């Protein structure tokens, strides 16, 4: 019928993924393997799209992938993954992966997923908060360039402060954080900022004399990053929510 033509239009359709910034085309090969007709209807085998969509999640996915991560003092290193991520919803992305090929249509998308952020653009772009646990220091990068940087103190040697790709998922000032060492532990704070899920984050360390060196491996935190007063106080005043925390 006019579905041989069809069949011919979608053999040659050029459907382009977008994820975390990165851009390829599935090979046409692929494509007419999935390419289906049967009781006059056109389509594609499900089975082996999902087995595609589920190899890209497998490949892509922020949630199993860590991020390679340029920082100011090492060059490049790798955040493990963390609090910020995305993981592709493989049958949704599969069905509407499908809807777009077999429009015959050169098309350019990004995977429909779940997370912090969407996959059509890096997860790390050029606004963030650098934590160098190696030179106990920190700097927060807005577009490009450094608006803020400082010595820190993160946790102690048993309580370390963990490497991750995190963010900030909350802001509060006049807050009292609570915790162990056995030994309850209050700590009330002008400026908090969470990037964890484990009670890990970012404040002004108002008991704390010196910043930097190996100050933590004396007198290290529980596991957040401990600034100094006023410099927390300006990072907490231009710090938007849900700026990515990068800890190595």
């Amino acid at each position: 019928k006019e579905q041989l033509a069809s069949m011919n239009a979608i053999a040659n359709v050029k459907a382009t993924y977008s994820i975390n910034g990165e851009t390829f085309q599935i090979p046409s090969s692929d494509i007419m393997s999935w390419l289906t007709y049967n009781d006059g209807k056109v389509d594609l085998d499900t089975e082996q799209v999902r087995q595609y969509v589920t190899d890209l999640g497998t490949k892509y996915n922020t949630s199993t992938n860590d991020t390679k991560f340029k920082s100011t003092k090492r060059g490049e290193v790798t955040v493990p993954v963390g609090t910020y991520s995305w993981t592709i919803q493989t049958d949704s992305e599969t069905e509407a992966l499908k809807k777009a090929i077999l429009a015959g249509q050169d098309f350019t998308r990004s995977p429909i997923v779940q997370g912090g952020t969407t996959a059509d653009h890096p997860l790390i772009e050029d606004t963030y908060i650098e934590v160098d646990l190696e030179n106990q220091h920190m700097w927060y990068y807005k577009d490009g360039k450094v608006a803020l940087e400082t010595d820190i103190v993160s946790g102690k040697p048993t309580t370390p402060t963990p490497a991750g790709v995190f963010y900030v998922w909350n802001k509060e000032e006049d807050a009292t954080l609570k915790g162990t060492n056995g030994t309850p532990y209050e700590s009330p704070v002008n400026y908090w900022m969470p990037i964890d899920w484990t009670g890990v984050g970012i404040h002004d360390s108002d008991w704390q004399p010196e910043y930097g060196g190996d100050l933590w491996k004396t007198r290290g935190s529980h596991g957040s990053i401990n600034t100094p007063p006023s410099v927390m106080k300006e990072l907490f005043g231009m710090v938007e929510k849900g700026t990515p925390v990068l800890v190595f």
